[PDB]
């Protein structure tokens, strides 16, 4: 499972641990119990805050995004994470370029396509000065600097159920950045194809963000 | 799939797992816009973050444990924030009549006034009163959040356990440890059974370059 | 300040960083930036669920309850505990015995007055089978397993704003054992004192809980 | 408590909870005296005993390059509040390296040269990033061509047990020269506040080869 995001992004499904059951699983240990009656359980944990029996459910991302993006998402401390590193490896030549819809909704005094330009502008002379500061035997570490925040990255991210749907309802929203809310449409994606029951009992009665209740998947 | 038994009547049985020693090196390998590569270059890898102290790509090993153990294990266990819990209710359900009665040989070592298997008797009776007072507020309507108030300590609790490979690492530094209670120490050794049959090459990484304690 | 619980049990505050301006300058620290201008800023991020600047206010406290009580407590992992050991330390006569009023509401074959007696029984015989067992030479941290869920222990409880706002939200709420809301009603009257502000907003906007609605 | 770092940062004291004793009236369960109160610092440091200097926290104010707070963002356990880009026009403040930096390495261009190169492309980028603002385009989208030495500033809440293992981590020559800077600076202040402390913890549990070379 792979998605593409922006014009070289993506959000991969790495690994999954559990399903809705992992989390009617460990709600019935509460009674004494095990595992149609566990969907229902789901919409009942989900409508009355019990939010614990979702953290049993685990999922691995690869996500490949730009660096402004990766920086609001690293945000959320309840997770595991491992990114490509600056100081270690020599930064490939891959830069997020918006597209003139980007834009769109508002007035701007110089074209959306010239914005489109200027911003390529910059990225390219950016990177040609890293490679030739690299080639001039400059430390990565230091070179790395001059590179804008629109630079691709990629990292691994492990995260549960619980605090999947905490990064749901604060970044598939509108008053997240458009970019960040077009990873967490893909996340969601993932996150119903994997746990539908979860999901939709989250939408229901938990999810307060306002996109996915909108917009399909 | 995996099942031990504790004490007399506990137990650690491993429910479900995500990943394994690979896990961990491709989520380290992507530091260098690398993937994975042969056996002996990856396992080398693995020992190389165990003896750095570059724990990361561990979390990305996840474990659910489903227990079986007394409270007082139980509440030193929980202190482990670093993980997820899912418990018994003994405010919603009715507790069984299941209680660790330690063994004779758990005094070994100890010299004692009254012979041991006189403590285990001793312990054994307490807890059939204390139960039998709990049976019989319940019966007479007092709510079982209040009436299980007089359950001793021993009571054998039930729980799941969600909890990655470098908490659970921290754990068994702490509790696969004879400066910890020699039951918690036991139920440290199921799990670390148990994360030796599953991640091999990070449980032995673990053990040569990393864990504190003593008993492992 | 501090605040007696149930029968012998307390809250007391041992310490406390910031208030509700400490909320304000972190936020601020945003947009790069007097009493109505930041009082309405805590009401403004209360209400939008921006809650990150409440975790620069902490607080410590020290905590006696019950054993049945602090094993719900200890179950909110964001914040820090150091409590009292039961293997290290011999155990004092203290247990929690409710009053007859706490089956108040209850249909109960055994008169309430009966079931306090019951309890105290209990607590009485476990105690001294401990007792008994300790200066038999059975070592603490296995002589103390015989000791009831109503064992009084004590604990310092560090906390920031924001968990200790979760920690009112499942706490101080009827769905929550009474012995606990008790507690939580105490937590809430002191965080109240120290941070008016941020108190009088959180019960406006975020508090989800019902019984700091009418108490 | 403001110390300059960089060539337009710094670390500031904004505040601070307890002392030393806090985490010995923690460790006690309690509420003085020295040789008892300093001895119990060392053995609980000595011994892994690190729960209760959980109960010691800083509120710190810094003003640090992207690329720097990137890395010290990765430290979960603590609380963070940085400016916003979306919604604050970005100043003209950038890390430019100076020559001295590029001691020690052997490069084709003179050290001097590359700090001219460096602020070169960052007056270049921040000409468009304005350009870009002033047409009309959203600070959200116009700020992704800022390079990753821009400054920006945040509020850093953390205990005294996470604030060591950030010393361990980032006061070490293997941590970025750069955030290295920083964690010097981390150093002094908790060095200042928690005297105790910080001297346990050099002498027992400190992983790190900085501070044991380099005054406070
Ligand atoms: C021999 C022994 C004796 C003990 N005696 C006592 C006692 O007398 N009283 C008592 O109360 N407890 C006692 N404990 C419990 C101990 O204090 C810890 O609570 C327990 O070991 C759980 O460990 P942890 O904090 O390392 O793990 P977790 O809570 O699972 O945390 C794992 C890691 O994340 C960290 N971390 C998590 N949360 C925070 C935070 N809020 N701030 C900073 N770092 C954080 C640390 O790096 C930690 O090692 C004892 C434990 C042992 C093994
Ligand atoms: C009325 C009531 C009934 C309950 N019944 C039961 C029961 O039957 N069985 C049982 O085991 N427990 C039960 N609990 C305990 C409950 O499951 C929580 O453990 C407890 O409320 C502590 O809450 P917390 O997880 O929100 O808080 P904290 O652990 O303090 O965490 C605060 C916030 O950080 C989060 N968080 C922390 N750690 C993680 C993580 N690892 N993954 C994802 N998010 C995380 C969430 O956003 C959370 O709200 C009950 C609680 C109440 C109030
Ligand atoms: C020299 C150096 C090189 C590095 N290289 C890379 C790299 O190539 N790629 C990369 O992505 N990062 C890299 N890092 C960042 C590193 O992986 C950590 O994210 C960073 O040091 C923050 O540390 P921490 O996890 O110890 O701290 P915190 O996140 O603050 O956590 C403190 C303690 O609580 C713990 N803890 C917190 N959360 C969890 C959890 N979810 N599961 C288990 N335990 C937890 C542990 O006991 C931990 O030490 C590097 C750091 C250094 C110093
Ligand atoms: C529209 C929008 C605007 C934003 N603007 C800004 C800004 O201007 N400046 C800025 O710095 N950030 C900003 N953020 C980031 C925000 O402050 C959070 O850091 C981010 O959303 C990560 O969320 P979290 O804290 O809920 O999640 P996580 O860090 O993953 O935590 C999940 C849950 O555990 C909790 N938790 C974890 N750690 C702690 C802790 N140490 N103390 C108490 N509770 C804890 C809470 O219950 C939390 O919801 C913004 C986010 C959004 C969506
Ligand atoms: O929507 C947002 N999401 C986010 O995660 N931040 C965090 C990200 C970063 O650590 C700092 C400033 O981010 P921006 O430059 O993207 O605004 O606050 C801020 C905003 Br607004
Ligand atoms: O070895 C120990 N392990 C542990 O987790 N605690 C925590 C458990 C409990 O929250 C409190 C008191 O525990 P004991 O009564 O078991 O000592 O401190 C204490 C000790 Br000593
Ligand atoms: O209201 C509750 N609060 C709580 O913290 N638990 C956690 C506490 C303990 O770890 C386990 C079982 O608790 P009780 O016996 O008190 O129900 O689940 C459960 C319930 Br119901
Ligand atoms: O020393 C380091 N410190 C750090 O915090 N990272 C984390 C920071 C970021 O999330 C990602 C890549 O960082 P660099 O570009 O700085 O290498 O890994 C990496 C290295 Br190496």
């Amino acid at each position: 499972m792979k998605i593409d995001i922006l014009d070289k992004g993506f959000v991969e499904l790495v690994d999954v641990m559990g399903n809705d059951l992992s989390a009617v699983r460990a709600a019935r240990v509460s009674f004494d119990m095990g595992l149609e009656r566990d969907r229902h359980l789901i919409e009942y944990l989900m409508k009355h805050g019990h939010e614990t029996p979702f953290e049993h459910i685990v999922f691995t991302f690869h996500v490949k995004a730009p660096i402004f993006v990766a920086r609001q998402w690293f945000r959320h401390r309840i997770a595991s994470y491992n990114e490509l590193s600056g100081r270690y490896s020599k930064l490939s030549y891959e830069f997020y370029i918006p597209s003139p819809e980007r834009l769109e909704g508002y007035k701007t005094t110089i074209p959306p396509e010239r914005v489109t330009e200027k911003i390529s502008e910059i990225v390219d002379k950016a990177y040609r000065t890293y490679l030739e500061l690299i080639e001039s035997g400059v430390p990565r570490e230091v070179a790395r600097i001059v590179l804008p925040l629109n630079l691709y990255t990629r990292f691994f991210w492990t995260v549960n159920a619980r605090s999947l749907m905490n990064f749901l309802n604060l970044r598939a929203d509108s008053h997240a950045q458009w970019e960040i809310q077009q990873y967490a449409l893909a996340i969601a994606r993932i996150f119903k194809e994997k746990c539908p029951w979860t999901f939709e009992a989250f939408l229901k009665y938990a999810y307060k963000g306002d996109i996915l209740k909108e917009v399909q998947v």
